[PDB]
Formats: structure tokens, sequence, C-alpha cells
């Protein structure tokens, strides 16, 4: 049941969400980073220094050796290892068993995060993102093809963890309409931004900026990024409207905290960021707004806990915008490739404030009727 898979992730500011797994007979227990931007299902196999735990094949009698080596390079971070399958499942999730590929990783270059508590990666992309190619099918693809679960599934995160239900929509989670927006390839589930507005203001530039040289939902990212153009002008604007503040240039490149005293945080000198995703019917759209409660990040560190200090969670992307966990935490994001759409709406763990709410809305109507995909 739905009611079964509620609150099944957890995870740290900055360090992903996770959810329990077992792999191998017996099982055995690891947590695994919820990635919807990537599509290989990988798991540290051998001692690190920040591995609490690791997969041992030699103790599943069930694992398999496919006799092929696997290479995956992200923006940030990289592993090496040898392919198999062997059987998994997921405790909090579907009651059900399933064969599965599965990375060993035996060596790795700033993959895995000191502290995050998470040991291995769930990529829920589609095979045409695979390594080493498209041939290897992905854990999703599996569940669905043995076990006749829908093909669907949703991700509520939930910012200072959440759910991942898999097989259907649970209205509990969220309130309002969910908005669809048209999964433009099944490759990365890419997506087509067709306006953006920093605090209502139109940043008026040619709608394909927004999606040079794609679009995606990713949410092993933590940050929305933004290709080179249109990040100089979001933060330009958000400069302008925060002006009453001055920060330091680290701050802007994501790399320096800036703290106010506790409770004290001024939201409202903050804009608020539409981004307007194409509709399901033509030269609509509907918007989502992201409040700076999800794009200034909270750190969670106890040295800094004296007062409130955040990141600046907006970076600037080569590979096109990617929204990140910021983006998604507050709303209800359903994974529907059985229609191959992706929806939104309004979470039960939705950012606010007194003044502002994180919020879908739509439908919004366009004149121009230039295609905004980057193709
Ligand atoms: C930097 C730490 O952030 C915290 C971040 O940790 C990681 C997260 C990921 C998943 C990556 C994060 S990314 O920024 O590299 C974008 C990428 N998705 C698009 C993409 C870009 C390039 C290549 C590919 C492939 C896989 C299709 C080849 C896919 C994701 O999958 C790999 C890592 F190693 C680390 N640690 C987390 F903790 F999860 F929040």
């Amino acid at each position: 049941s739905f009611v079964e898979m509620v609150d099944n992730l957890r995870g740290k500011s900055g360090q992903g969400y996770y959810v329990e797994m077992t792999v191998g007979s017996p099982p055995q227990t690891l947590n695994i980073l919820v990635d919807t931007g990537s599509s290989n299902f990988a798991v540290g196999a051998a001692p690190h220094p920040f591995l609490h735990r690791y997969y041992q094949r030699q103790l599943s009698s069930t694992y398999r050796d496919l006799r092929k080596g696997v290479y995956v390079p992200y923006t940030q971070g990289k592993w090496e290892g040898e392919l198999g399958t062997d059987l998994v499942s997921i405790p909090h999730g579907p009651n059900v068993t399933v064969r599965a590929n599965i990375a060993a990783i035996t060596e790795s270059d700033k993959f895995f995060i000191n502290g995050s508590n998470w040991e291995g990666i769930l990529g829920l992309a589609y095979a045409e993102i695979a390594r080493p190619d498209d041939s290897l099918e992905p854990f999703f693809d599996s569940l669905v093809k043995q076990t006749h679960v829908p093909n669907l599934f949703s991700l509520q995160l939930c910012g200072a963890g959440g759910s991942m239900i898999i097989g259907g929509i649970d209205h509990s989670l969220y309130t309002g309409s969910l908005w669809y927006t048209p999964i433009r390839r099944e490759w990365y589930y890419e997506v087509i931004i067709v306006r953006v507005e920093i605090n209502g203001q139109d940043l008026k530039m040619d709608c394909k900026e927004y999606n040079y040289d794609k679009s995606i939902v990713d949410s092993g990212t933590t940050n929305l990024r933004l290709p080179k153009k249109v990040f100089e002008a979001a933060v330009k604007s958000i400069k302008a409207a925060s002006s009453t503040e001055k920060f330091p240039d680290g701050f802007w490149l994501g790399e320096q905290l800036v703290c106010w005293q506790a409770g004290t945080t001024p939201w409202n000198i903050f804009p608020v960021i539409s981004l307007y995703l194409m509709g399901e019917v033509t030269n609509q759209s509907f918007r989502i707004t992201i409040l700076p409660q999800q794009y200034l990040r909270p750190v969670e560190d106890v040295a800094t806990s004296q007062d409130d200090c955040y990141k600046f969670a907006i970076s600037q992307s080569s590979t096109g915008t990617v929204m990140g966990a910021v983006i998604m935490e507050g709303f209800y994001v359903v994974f529907d490739r059985a229609r191959k759409r992706i929806g939104f709406a309004v979470s039960a763990c939705h950012v606010h404030d007194e003044f502002r709410t994180a919020a879908v809305e739509g439908p919004f109507v366009t004149l121009d009727m230039e295609d905004c995909g980057y193709n």
C-alpha cells in the first residue's frame, strides 16, 4: 500500500535523499541515493573511507557476474566497477523482489560523500543514458517488466525526509491541482521551460535559451542549475531585488555561506522565481513558484548552528537546465512514464511564510508559437 511507502526517504541537506534497499541473498541492507538524473544502479562494493558498509558479492548466492566493466562520469564525481545481476528489494516500497543489473563500485573519485549515510545510487531515468550503453536495463524497467507494478513513480522530497511512491499517486501527499508537462524525450526526464520570471518580471529571453541544451528533472542534484546566459540574468535580477543587503561574490558562486542571527533571515528581500513549464496542450503552460526558502539552502553543520546559515543553491550549468532537489522540494512530483509526462502539485510539506507560498498554477497562454525545445 502507498500508506506503507510514506516517509520512506531520508536525507541530509545538500547530501541527497536516500531509500533503504536490499541486494543479494541473504539480503544485504544498504541506503541508496534516489537519482532521477541517471540510469545506473550502483553500490559500493569495496572498502572506502566514507563507506559505513558495502555490498559483499561473495556472500550472495544469487549474484551473477556479467563479465563486463562499467564507468560512470557524473558532472561531479565518478566511479568504476564490475557489472552483475542480483536480487533487489525495497523494504518500504513495493512488496516484490526483482533481479536487476547492479554495478559493483570498486574505485571512485568524489562520488561518495562523507557522512551522507548512503552507499549507492539508484538511477531512475531511461536506458538511453545508461552506461556502458543503452543495452543495460535500468532498475525501474526491470521492476515493471518482472512485477507488473504500474509504470509510474512519484517523489515527495521535503526540506529541513520524504516519500517515494512506486506504482501510483498518493493523494494524501498533495493539495490542489496536479499539472502535467510532457516528457520531451525518454532519456533524462527532459522537459521544456517556456518562460522564467523573477518576482513577476519576465527575463525576456528567447525561450530556447532556457532549454540549452536540455532541461531535466534531477533528484540527485542539489541545486537549480541554469545555462550560462540564464544564470547571469537570474543572478542580476536576484541581486537587484535583494540590494538592500550586500553579499560576498563567493556567495553568488554558491561556495560561501551567508548567516543571519537566529530567526532573522530577511526572506522578504529575496524574490520568488517562477518557472513556466510546457503544458500538455499547445502553447499552454503552468508555473511552479520557487521561494528563497528553497533556493537558499540551509546548512545543518553543528559548528554553524548558533545562527541561520545558507548557501545559494542556484548554479551555472554548461549542460543545460537542471531542476534539482531544491526545486523539487515542497512539490509532489509524478513521474508518469506510462503517459510520458511529469506532474507537479503542491505537496504536504510545501514551503511558505506569512506572505508567500510555493505554488503550482495554470493554465497560462503564450502568443508566440515558437517551439521552446532546443533539440
Ligand atoms: C557534487 C555532490 O552533490 C551532492 C549529491 O551527490 C552526488 C550526486 C550524483 C548524481 C548526479 C549529480 S550531477 O550534478 O552530476 C547531475 C547528474 N545528472 C545529469 C548527468 C550529468 C552528467 C552525466 C550523467 C550520466 C550518469 C548519464 C553519465 C548525468 C546526477 O546523476 C553523483 C555523485 F557523485 C554525487 N556525489 C547528492 F548528495 F546526491 F545530493
